[PDB]
């Protein structure tokens, strides 16, 4: 028998063959359900607890309990009560943490240097064991909820999360607000007596039980040593043997069926959200009825039900299948978007899903169908690439309160049985008589009657009249709707290739040509069946203009639009491409199982050379592109400030009003007359990575370029003569201030940019280092401390060849105030560097070393990071081990040195640009124990960014490796 804290271990977990790392189950006595992961080789360990409790076992009058719960547990502990001894301690040895409460799970996970796994999971486990619940740090953290409410508040998925709970059974616990705010755990409380400090104390030892917990450990220590690792940590948790909740009685009664609910968005989008309620299908996850319907319901493809409501012009995208609701509840949806013309034929496209859905009931659920389902998820399950540690068992975490500790890994991939009796189980609740219809469109705006409460969403609520219903339950069947057909794009070939004799360790040159450089480099350790096919396409006729841009962009969308329904069935075989324009013209990329990949990359290259535009499809992709330019506006305050620097700091850049502006001359003629022109003069860079040989890499080439050169007519262009676009170079001493205003938040969103110098080994550490040390007091001073924004954000910013330190935050307080607290917080930084201790310094050092060093685990991944030195033109496939190397070198003085002459408010070379983006009804003016802000220059107002950027010079760019 085994050690007695365990009542049994599950030595047999079932793996992938390829899976090298090694396997443990443990279900301990006080009833912790835990997976053990050793790896040898990994550089970061990992942990995760999940707590099978969420947001709707929160107390009736204190929404937002147990998310709440969540945020205090990172804030002190008996063992350790300092405020942020774990996370600084995470940061200081190469770590993160995060967490996540919803409806039923709180998921706390890390990852760590894992050379301080015992360190690190000690730390974490105090959390589950002997919680401080300070009063000093309550009052704060509050705050920070509120700001993370508040930051969602204007978002439009989360709008519509709340408001399918507010419109569903007040008295069922699926309709209580999650999140909560400053109302519900402070304000609220402190008006019916309420100890909120007694709440937080209550909820954790009434629901925090180790018989509702699951672990998953990754280490590179034994599975024995983690057994006892575990073991001495988490043995000790109390049992609390809380029944597990379950929600048997579905939340949307007929009461709520057959209802119409019409929304109005924060963004000016136009979609469709059909709703029907059906069973926990949980217990049946390895043969997945839902999602066998799920796959033919949201199928794109021939005969599908997008095909058709795409070629009638009412619809673009689809998205179906059984989205979860609670242990006892689920849903199953399908949504679409809309065009101009589908939101005056809602009423006629749900009639086009039942037809659908008709048609399913009458062909019968078919064993092929499965068959092919079951064929790709159990290859998607063999290959499937080395998981980052800190994902990996935090989703494992979770996924050990649903399957036998041996079946944990193959559970949601590997299909066991086909059930027909299950698909037609779940195809009864699809149905007229069933469904809860909801419109979201800006049409709707001003004439609603009814306000969402926590979020204040404006809505419309009607019942659907029996005359609709009745159109939808006698819907016939369609001869346009069709089932798929064999999916030819299976892969079956996965052999590994030899290594070959020559094979390199970097990509190598292997075609230096005028139409093409190929970079190429087969797979040396993941040995998986894949490959990353990566193209840049360099044309001038891209980005001359606005105009071009525009028409670049627009041709391609309409490609893709004319391709996905060949593409489908690809992707759905572990097959996908990305296609999108650049500043220097086109950028494709195809990953995924190498097998069939010259078939689908043939076909795209041969559509790209040969593009007859269908005219109806223009107008609707046009359309959907003046709407999506418009709706930026709408964007997160933060997201406006990172975009705006950007085309600040660049020789050539196009706004978003300037493609607007030039959109409306786009015309067919036009755009027919442009794509001949695009492709008649290119050079293309490649990188060709993965399970392929030099011969296969220069065969993918030559047939991208002579489908080129034989369809498109496609002459060399020359790399010598390809203009490249250069950062703008900030004066020393100077600050500048560019102003802009979001008119749909109540946040404002601030980046204040500090530049340094070009990329170099040197100045990239000096940066990276500085960085690495304000990292964690960052978030504990300016957002926990301070209380500044939920977003609070500081690193490198990289943009063409150029560096610098940036600081991101969203917040209510205006762009002025936040400036000075984080001028304040470097002043702060400077005398902690100075202070602190030259072994604490040496961890940082340390900790920075094992982020960069940290290995790729799988190949797009490694693929990425060598796509990055080809992006840049630096070429530096050695880059981690030249650069980590040194930063060993740096002494305290090196990053004292650096910030007095980049980074001080009295630095020789400090290179200030902030961009200030401005909340709705904020001001429009540039101008306590809290730690003292110092004096600050008048800032130059930018008003224009063209005349900014002729007023500066020009930085070279980076010299090649
Ligand atoms: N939604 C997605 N679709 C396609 N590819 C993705 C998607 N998300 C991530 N990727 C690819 O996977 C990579 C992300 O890998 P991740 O950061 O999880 O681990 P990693 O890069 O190996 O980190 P480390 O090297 O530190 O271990 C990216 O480089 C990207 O190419």
């Amino acid at each position: 028998m085994n050690n007695p804290a365990i009542q049994r271990i599950e030595d047999h977990i079932v793996k992938s063959p390829e899976d090298k790392r090694e396997y443990r189950g443990l279900e301990l006595a006080n009833g912790i359900k835990v997976l053990l992961i050793s790896d040898p080789t990994t550089d970061k360990s990992s942990a995760a607890l999940d707590v099978h409790i969420g947001s709707l076992s929160d107390p009736p009058n204190i929404p937002g309990l147990s998310h709440f719960c969540e945020h205090m547990l990172f804030l002190g502990t008996k063992k350790y009560p300092k405020e942020n001894e774990y996370s600084q301690f995470l940061s200081e040895h190469a770590g993160s943490s995060n967490a996540f409460t919803s409806g039923e799970h709180t998921n706390y996970y890390f990852d760590v240097s894992h050379e301080h796994l015992e360190g690190a999971l000690d730390r974490f486990a105090q959390f589950f064991l002997c919680p401080l619940f300070d009063a000093s740090c309550k009052d704060r953290e509050v705050n920070a909820v509120d700001s993370e409410h508040e930051k969602n508040v204007m978002n439009d998925a989360w709008r519509l999360f709340q408001l399918e709970k507010a419109t569903g059974n007040p008295k069922h616990p699926f309709s209580k607000f999650g999140t909560g705010n400053k109302y519900t755990l402070e304000t609220r409380p402190n008006q019916e007596g309420i100890d909120v400090r007694e709440e937080l104390l209550k909820f954790h030892s009434t629901y925090y039980s180790s018989n509702l917990m699951a672990i998953c450990v990754l280490g590179r220590e034994s599975l024995d040593d983690l057994t006892n690792l575990v073991v001495k940590l988490f043995s000790e948790v109390e049992n609390k043997n809380v029944p597990l909740p379950e929600f048997p009685e579905h939340p949307f009664q007929e009461e709520h069926l057959k209802q119409l609910y019409k929304i109005v968005p924060i963004k000016d989008i136009r979609n469709l959200y059909v709703t029907f309620p059906i069973p926990d299908l949980q217990q049946y996850y390895k043969s997945n009825p839902g999602h066998y319907l799920g796959h033919l319901i949201g199928h794109e493809g021939p005969g599908s039900l997008l095909s058709e409501l795409k070629s009638k012009g009412w619809v673009n995208t689809l998205v179906g299948g059984q989205k979860e609701g609670a242990r006892g509840f689920m849903f199953f949806i399908i949504n679409v978007d809309l065009t101009e013309e589908g939101l005056l034929h809602v009423e006629d496209i749900i009639l086009h899903m039942f037809q659908y859905i008709q048609k399913l009931r009458a062909e019968g659920p078919q064993e092929w169908v499965f068959q092919e389902c079951k064929d790709l998820n159990a290859v998607a399950f063999r290959f499937k690439d080395k998981e980052r540690p800190r994902g990996y068992t935090s989703k494992i975490a979770g996924k050990l309160h649903y399957y036998p500790l041996n079946g944990v890994l193959t559970a949601e991939y590997l299909l066991e049985e086909f059930r027909p009796d299950l698909i037609d189980m779940v195809l009864d609740k699809l149905r007229p008589e069933n469904v809860r219809v909801a419109i979201v469109s800006k049409s709707f705006e001003g004439k609603t009657d009814r306000t969402e409460q926590w979020y204040g969403t404006q809505y419309k609520q009607e019942a659907i009249p029996e005359d609709v219903i009745q159109k939808w339950q006698n819907a016939d069947l369609n001869g346009k709707f069709k089932l798929p057909t064999k999916n030819e794009f299976i892969p079956t070939n996965f052999e590994i290739l030899a290594l070959e004799k020559d094979a390199t360790p970097y990509p190598a040159l292997i075609k230096d040509t005028a139409m093409s450089k190929l970079w190429f480099k087969q797979d040396d350790k993941f040995f998986l069946p894949k490959a990353c096919l990566n193209f840049e396409f360099f044309s001038p006729f891209a980005y001359v203009d606005p105009l071009h841009c525009n028409m670049a962009y627009l041709y391609l969308e309409l490609l893709k639009d004319s391709l996905n329904e060949y593409a489908y069935a690809a992707e759905l075989a572990g097959l996908s491409y990305d296609l999108q324009n650049t500043i220097y013209g086109m950028y494709l990329s195809v990953k995924g199982y190498n097998d069939k990949q010259p078939i689908l990359l043939k076909k795209i290259t041969e559509k790209m050379a040969t593009f007859e535009i269908d005219k109806k499809r223009f107008e609707i992709i046009k359309e959907a592109y003046m709407r999506s330019l418009n709706n930026f506006r709408a964007e997160q305050p933060h997201q406006h400030a990172m975009y705006y620097l950007r085309l600040l700091m660049t020789e050539v850049a196009w706004t978003k009003d300037e493609l607007k502006e030039a959109l409306d001359d786009v015309t067919l003629p036009r755009l027919k007359a442009f794509i001949p022109q695009l492709l008649s003069r290119l050079h293309i860079e490649a990188l060709l990575h993965g399970n392929i040989t030099k011969q296969a890499a220069l065969g993918v080439m030559q047939m991208v370029e002579d489908t080129l050169i034989e369809h498109a007519h496609t002459k060399p262009l020359l790399p010598s003569q390809l203009v490249r676009y250069r950062e703008v170079q900030l004066p020393d001493r100077g600050w500048f201030v560019y102003q802009r205003r979001n008119e749909v938040h109540n946040n404002c969103g601030i980046e204040i940019y500090y530049q340094t110098d070009m990329q170099s080994t040197s100045e990239n550490m000096f940066l990276e280092l500085f960085c690495q040390i304000i990292s964690e007091p960052c978030f504990n001073t300016l957002r926990t401390k301070e209380q500044l924004g939920y977003i609070v954000f500081s690193g490198p910013r990289r943009a063409n060849g150029i560096q610098g330190l940036r600081f991101i935050i969203q917040s209510e307080k205006p762009p002025h105030y936040l400036e000075s607290r984080v001028e304040a917080f470097l002043i702060t930084m400077e005398k902690a560097i100075e202070d602190m201790t030259e072994e604490a310094f040496q961890k940082h050092i340390q900790a920075l070393a094992i982020r960069r060093l940290d290995k790729p685990k799988k190949l797009s991944a490694e693929c990425a990071k060598y796509w990055g030195e080809i992006i840049s033109q630096q070429y530096n496939y050695d880059r981690d081990n030249i650069e980590v190397a040194y930063l060993k070198t740096l002494s305290k003085d090196d990053i004292i040195k650096f910030y007095k002459e980049m980074l001080a408010v009295d630095a020789p070379r400090r290179h200030k640009v902030s961009v200030h983006v401005l909340a709705r009804e904020m001001d429009s003016c540039p101008v306590i124990n809290l730690s003292e802000a110092p004096p600050l220059p008048q800032p130059e107002v930018i008003h224009n960014m063209t005349e900014f950027k002729r007023g500066l010079p020009l930085f070279p760019l980076v010299k090649p490796h």
